[PDB]
């Protein structure tokens, strides 16, 4: 009956409202993905419950046990009916779960503390004074681990063995590390987040260079789910009616602080 | 056994080779989608025959007869097994054919003859001296026909009723009309084509403003095709390995004339 939605606390996709503690259920949250969830449930006509992914992760497969974690795991093992989050459509995931067509297009990008002498991935790869890393257990890390491109493989070789670890558990941790690093840590992260942070106080970071790749976020369902067809059509309808563009401007720039 | 591929003569996706009269079968053609077709077939392990869509159209549904034409029609009526072309993923098409995840991301954009006093769709809609139109029988025309956004519906109201027709049969016709117009015609077209033309002699056009929307091109198969699954995985794998980025570079910029 009630669809269980798995999602992740990631601003501005899903955030606790300022007055959350006296709110209940889905009303405790706000954001792009909260709005998107409401729109999809309205067009597909279902009731739903937003639940924050227990382990706070997007999803990766343990190399030894072969068990999936994060939001991907919640679908694979039947703990959730649908994931509505900034979840990257990838080949290894497509083999275990289903994705709608993308609701957002983006790429990997570089975040620096303002004034950092870096302008590109090539710049990062050719020096050692400035540390750099990525989010753990996500598509960005896997991009570098799997890259054959000389600069990206060179970066991976450094990142894989760097001490202390250049990888972070959450996006907020990566961003804090940039801000506190005095310009000695750069962060590789998805472009739309880089762009969001750039317009938030204290306005001390910026995106440099173009995107390293191109990819999309999709709505995910368990393989063979009776929900997947309708959800995919709903995403296309929403895009075509301009709602996705409407939501982006609402959460990204109408709230810009810089 | 041999998979019939429907595609469209649209530079630089599919072009006749200079000496095509001396060649046979698939070797008559070159371009982005020719290269992509060869790679999809290699990875999925099938033999294939490239065929040019008979009516030279992408695909629209006749309002009265309800019959699909163009490449979409070839798949709907079983004349082709797969379409590998700059074919836009849309809701109405997804209702009758299947698409892979996108192999290219793009949006509707404005092409001007250099010097034309236009910077945005808002600019176009608020003036009358410069005419503007789109490709007929495609996703761009349908975007304007269906839009509830004030600026775009105003543009549609003008375009639908303009005489002579501001719509064109092929991309080349639209570009030619811009070039011959002395600034008095602007062309609305997909961004990646706008970008390609900007790098073609006589280097007298340019893209202005941001994109009007966001969408993708996908490989299409008939509903229920056994090919669908494997083709989608192939597209994801090729994106992740950088092939699609390499093919754009090859056909757009390595060959740039400006
Ligand atoms: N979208 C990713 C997770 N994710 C998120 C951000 I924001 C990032 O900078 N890198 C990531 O891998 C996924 O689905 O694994
Ligand atoms: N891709 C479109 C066709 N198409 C192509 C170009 I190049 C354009 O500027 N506009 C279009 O509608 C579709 O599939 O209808
Ligand atoms: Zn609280
Ligand atoms: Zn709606
Ligand atoms: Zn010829
Ligand atoms: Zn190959």
């Amino acid at each position: 009956k009630t669809v269980v939605v798995t999602t992740i606390l990631e601003s501005p996709y899903v955030m606790m409202k300022k007055n959350h503690e006296m709110l209940e259920g889905n009303e405790r949250y706000e954001g792009y993905c909260v709005d998107l969830a409401a729109e999809i449930a309205k067009h597909c006509g279902f009731k739903y419950k937003l639940t924050i992914v227990g382990d706070g992760k997007y999803g990766c497969r343990d190399a030894d046990t072969k068990i999936w974690n994060g939001m991907v795991g919640e679908l694979v093992y039947g703990k959730a009916d649908i994931a509505i989050a900034p979840l990257t459509i990838t080949l290894v995931r497509e083999e275990v779960i289903d994705f709608s067509k993308p609701f957002m297009s983006l790429g990997i990008s570089i975040m620096i503390k303002k004034g950092t002498p870096i302008e590109s991935a090539e710049d990062l790869s050719k020096q050692t004074e400035i540390a750099y890393g990525t989010l753990d257990c996500g598509s960005t890390k896997e991009f570098f681990r799997r890259s054959k491109i000389a600069v990206f493989d060179k970066m991976w070789t450094y990142m894989r063995s760097a001490e202390p670890s250049v990888f972070v558990r959450t996006t907020a941790e990566g961003v804090a590390r940039v801000r506190k690093s005095k310009g000695k840590y750069a962060y590789l992260l998805e472009s739309t987040m880089n762009e969001y942070i750039e317009q938030r106080k204290p306005c001390d970071t910026m995106k440099v260079g173009g995107n390293l790749d191109s990819k999309g976020y999709g709505i995910a369902t368990p393989k063979g789910s009776s929900l997947g067809n309708a959800v995919n059509l709903a995403v296309l309808k929403l895009n075509e009616q301009g709602l996705l563009d409407k939501l982006k401007n609402k959460w990204w720039y109408d709230k810009g602080e810089c």
